[PDB]
DNA sequence: GGTTGGATGGTAGC
DNA sequence: AACGCTACCATCCAACC
């Protein structure tokens, strides 16, 4: 089989220069700001001019502004970024019936009954390059693998604008030479843990005894990681069902006063259910943040159906839960919705 | 032995 | 260290079939 893997390139700072073509050539940082001081917040994610000089998802602000004070800082429009995705998602369909939506900007292809060859995939994956650039003037990177993961890390190397080919010896050699760390879903934590096992690339999860690989990374990951070394991976390309669905937000000012926290927490649970958009939860946690960014959850599963104004008086509960249980500050409150029907 | 449930701890990645 | 946010996984213990 055959898989064609597009990722939309920095796309949040891409989707703002579309929108704003004074921005070509400047470091652009996509920001989400808390609310709390002038600047406090954290990147979302941030164009190759700005990576270039250490500004990239994940850090403050402060750092970035320390790095980069003259960058274009703009506050993250997510619901911009969702219509844009969502228009070059449907010119993603006219190639290929089976896709799978992994993100807001990465889609994946079974291109199996499209093309015979990786010569072909490879022609085709400029024509989704190209229209891309013509109706949304958005580049992307196009990966072509055997499965999913191969596909993914194809994309990596050819990073911006590109488009790379991995045929079935260069999966072999892969295998064999990757980095592990550049293995799709292993984040540096994971490279830590397993450096100190001894494992650097994909074949040395071979070598060592299967449970001595899951008590470190967990059977998830473990299985994963063995799977992709054997080549047997072979995950279909399918719609991702969402075990659950919520929102938390930053409050203005610490607090552990129901009735200051009661309107946030009603806010989150609003915006929730809007992104439920007909499923319907059996179970609600309330998810405080505290003063040192710890975590405190309170949460049921009902014999039935979640109804909005059902979550209001359960979550005043839970969050009452907390406040008795924990006598933390708290910093950030909202709620998570789970157990869909 | 497996599952549902809830609390605590933790992770990848835009 | 600073610091936002969605959603996912992992471990323990309790209660249960
Ligand atoms: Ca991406
Ligand atoms: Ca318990």
């Amino acid at each position: 089989g055959i898989v064609l893997f597009v990722d939309f390139d920095y796309f949040y700072a891409q989707v703002e220069e579309v929108l704003n073509p004074s921005l070509k050539g400047k470091p652009v940082v996509v920001c989400v700001f808390s609310g709390r001081f002038e600047d406090s917040g954290a990147v979302a994610t941030a164009n190759y001019e700005a990576r270039k000089f250490g500004v990239k998802a994940g850090i403050p602000i402060v750092e970035a502004k320390k790095i980069l004070p003259n960058a274009v800082y703009l506050p993250m429009r997510k619901e911009v970024y969702q219509q844009v995705s969502s228009r070059i998602m449907n010119l993603l369909r006219e190639y290929s019936e089976k896709i799978e939506i992994a993100s807001i900007d990465e889609a994946y292809l079974d291109i199996s009954d499209k093309v015979r060859d990786y010569r072909e995939a490879y022609n085709l994956g400029l024509e989704i390059k190209n229209k891309i650039l013509e109706k949304e003037k958005i580049t992307v990177t196009v990966g072509i693998s055997k499965n999913k993961v191969f596909a993914k890390i194809a994309a990596d190397m050819a990073k911006p604008n590109g488009i790379k080919v991995i045929d079935d010896e260069e999966v072999k050699r892969l295998i064999r030479e990757l980095d592990i760390a550049d293995v799709p879903g292993i984040g540096n934590i994971t490279a830590e843990k397993l450096k100190k096992l001894g494992i650097n690339k994909l074949v040395d999860t071979l070598s060592i005894e299967f449970d001595k690989l899951k008590g470190m990374i967990g059977e998830a990951k473990a299985k994963y990681l063995i799977s992709l070394a054997r080549d047997e991976y072979n995950e279909p390309i399918r719609t991702r069902v969402r075990k659950s669905i919520g929102r938390i937000v930053t409050m203005k000012r610490n607090s552990r006063n129901l009735e200051e926290i009661k309107p946030y927490l009603f806010r989150a649970i609003e915006e929730s259910y809007y992104k439920l958009d007909k499923r319907i939860p059996k179970a609600i946690h309330v998810v405080a943040v505290t003063e040192d960014l710890d975590i405190v959850s309170r949460g049921r599963t009902f014999p039935h159906g979640i109804s909005k104004e059902t979550a209001y008086s359960e979550s005043v509960k839970l969050l009452q839960k907390i406040l008795e249980e924990d006598e933390r500050k708290i910093r950030r409150i909202g709620v998570r919705f789970s157990k869909f029907i």
